[PDB]
């Protein structure tokens, strides 16, 4: 059992960087991407079914 | 700026797997996820210059 753990350990890893870089990249679509990736963690734990 | 390449190499690394696992897991939201991550490579290229 490792599928969703590899997804979590890439999607949260990307999310950390998307949230970090925002104040230094200074573009609005970075903030929009956080809202997209939030569904991709909620659906992630749903994929345990 | 050497910033977005570290995000690219996580978003495209996740993409590689999201298209592979889909037929095995059999969930329609899994196929929706790889569709949403395409914008996250288009915008991630454009914002890199
Ligand atoms: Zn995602
Ligand atoms: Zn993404």
């Amino acid at each position: 059992m490792d599928y969703l753990r590899e997804l979590y350990k890439l999607e949260q890893q990307a999310m950390k960087l998307y949230r970090e870089a925002s104040e230094r990249v200074g573009d609005p679509v970075l903030a929009k991407i956080l809202e997209d990736e939030e569904k991709h963690i909620e659906w992630l734990e749903t994929i345990n079914g």
